[PDB]
């Protein structure tokens, strides 16, 4: 089997990228792919860029030029739930675009047209998420819905828009629904394993600044596990 | 040359692709290519589904995979300037998301991190547009700035929004600056000539029922005329 791996900044790719062995490196598109193995299993890891078009267009050439059998998202995120705390792990149960409205047309807010209303993680990927986090005993994670948007939520008013259309959001970041949404048009399995660099309030660009060397190692971590646990798995190899 | 023409609609990609000469269709990821010539020149016609993440994901598939020299993004527009008429054609001279906001990292408004702030439509693409608006004396058309979000745009206060941020808006719709930012990650050329369906206000849902085909119409006019001066022009190689 082949792991993709997404990550849109440099800071959050930089663990995983260092762990590739016989690496070999393509850039195109203001995208660059690493592939190679990661402890034995092959990976490619995708440096995207920032905002659901750069992440839609990179997951879009990752996955028909190198054909990934699963797609994990690794990075930082906005904290909604409140039980997270900086440096904690947030992994989806599902993902929704929360700056989408086409109720013009029926759909409900944050569906796109011609789209589900969310894209589900994948459930035997979901599995492994579960067992790597029983693997790092000491570390703490919320599982929940993802919400992304083209926007750094930093505003009173932006989190009550998102709170009050999507109730149970747990984290929010500006890619994650653009690469679910590509990978459930490719047919591709996926699960976003995040880690929280602020909590999307008037003090986030400072905290995430700051914090996101501590979300890239706390997500990578995990990442890395899972990779570890996929080495193994006979369903997915 | 090869142009490149993209829609997302059925009702928007129909005229042009009933034009294709021996047709090849190709299904993959949700998105539909159609290629074959249009009068003596290659086109490949991507209908790319509605909203961001479709039209970039489909645009990647286009440029990676078929190559156009030029692409040219056809259809249906929420008109802003004041003069536009439904069926009324908008040429871009440059492309802006208006749901864009990471301002809390020194970007301004509409600008994605990692992005120019606007992308500009290509020079020559643009004189194409107005020497065929000129074969197409009763077509009333405005050239200006096109901006795009993940909504359909159908209040006074998104409609009041996005005219304090972007006052020289004349249009918007929900796919061209997901094709611009892709065209321009890939460097390839490009324009949009869309005509106007509605006005972006309370009555738009009914008036995009009503007015799409009128939309479709103008719009696709316009482009075949376009696609008849570039194969006599050699503008492109
Ligand atoms: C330099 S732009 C921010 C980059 C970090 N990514 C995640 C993220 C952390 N905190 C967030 C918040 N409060 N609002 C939205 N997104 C995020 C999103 C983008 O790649
Ligand atoms: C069924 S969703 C609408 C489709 C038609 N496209 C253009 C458009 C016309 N009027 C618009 C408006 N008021 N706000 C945003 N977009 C548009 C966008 C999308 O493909």
């Amino acid at each position: 089997m082949k792991i993709g791996i997404i990550g849109a900044m440099q800071q959050e790719v930089a663990i995983l990228k260092d762990l590739i062995e016989d690496v070999q490196e393509v850039n195109q598109a203001g995208c660059t792919f690493y592939s190679g193995q990661i402890q034995g299993v092959d990976v490619v890891l995708l440096q995207s860029g920032i905002g659901k078009v750069s992440a839609a267009l990179g997951t879009a050439l990752l996955i028909s030029q190198y054909a990934p059998d699963v797609v994990i998202n690794t990075g930082s995120a906005g904290g909604f739930d409140a039980s997270l705390n900086v440096g904690d792990v947030v992994i989806s149960s599902e993902v929704r675009h929360h700056d989408a409205d086409v109720t013009a047309f029926g759909y409900e807010i944050g569906q796109m047209a011609g789209q589900p209303a969310a894209f589900k993680a994948d459930e035997k990927l979901m599995t492994v998420a579960e067992q790597a986090l029983a693997q790092l005993p000491n570390t703490h994670a919320v599982r929940g819905l993802i919400c992304t948007g083209d926007a750094f939520v930093c505003t009173a008013e932006r989190q009550q828009f998102i709170r009050q259309h999507f109730p149970s959001v747990v984290a929010v970041e500006m890619e994650a629904s653009a690469i679910a949404q590509t990978c459930h048009q490719f047919k591709v399995p996926f699960v976003v394993v995040r880690a929280i660099s602020d909590v999307a309030d008037k003090e986030s660009p400072l905290s995430f600044e700051e914090f996101l060397p501590l979300a890239a190692k706390s997500s990578s971590a995990m990442v890395l596990k899972m990779v570890e646990l996929l080495k193994e798995n006979l369903y997915f190899q």
